């Protein structure tokens, strides 16, 4: 036998271990339209109808945005848009209310509640009206039979909706 001495410079006492990490995928949609009817006298919404172009999704990642378009997510070839249609606004006070509407994701429709937070009602620079408001709420992938092949372990059943709107009067 012979005796040796490590050469520390070309030696690695190494190890590898697998772990899980939870993180939020955050995203918006670059292209969408809405019809907003609102009465500043009473701080009530009268009509809120939104259409969103699934193709315009943006989760700050090119390959994911594309993947969301595929059969196992949005299926944008067959269902290019998602729609929300308000059915009921129930005023809490002038800053707050409960909005009920029909969300449609890839042809599947469910009534949801969003929390309306009216964050500012004004006449603008020019003397024509503006508003700021938030709509937020949680919907379940499973209520919409959405991405059903992706486990609720990997990707949460819960999606948190945040619609943050600034908006000016018409004509």
């Amino acid at each position: 036998m012979k005796e040796y001495t490590l050469d520390k410079a070309h030696t690695d006492v190494g190890f590898k271990i697998k772990h899980l990490q939870i993180s939020n995928v955050k995203g918006n949609f670059k292209d969408y339209s809405a019809v907003i009817d609102f009465d500043p006298a009473s701080a009530e919404f009268k009509k809120l109808d939104v259409t969103i172009k699934i193709a315009s999704v943006n989760t700050e990642n090119q390959t994911r945005d594309n993947h969301l378009q595929q059969d196992d997510f949005f299926k944008a070839k067959k269902y290019p848009d998602m729609t929300f249609t308000m059915k009921k606004y129930e005023k809490i006070d002038n800053e707050k209310g409960k909005m009920t509407g029909t969300l449609t994701i890839a042809g599947v429709s469910k009534d949801i509640v969003l929390d309306a937070e009216i964050g500012g009602v004004a006449k603008g620079k020019d003397g024509k009206e503006k508003i700021g408001f938030s709509l937020n709420g949680k919907i379940k992938r499973s209520d919409f039979k959405f991405a059903t092949s992706t486990s609720t372990i990997t990707l949460s059943d819960d999606i948190n909706l945040c619609i943050e709107v600034e908006a000016n009067e018409k004509e």
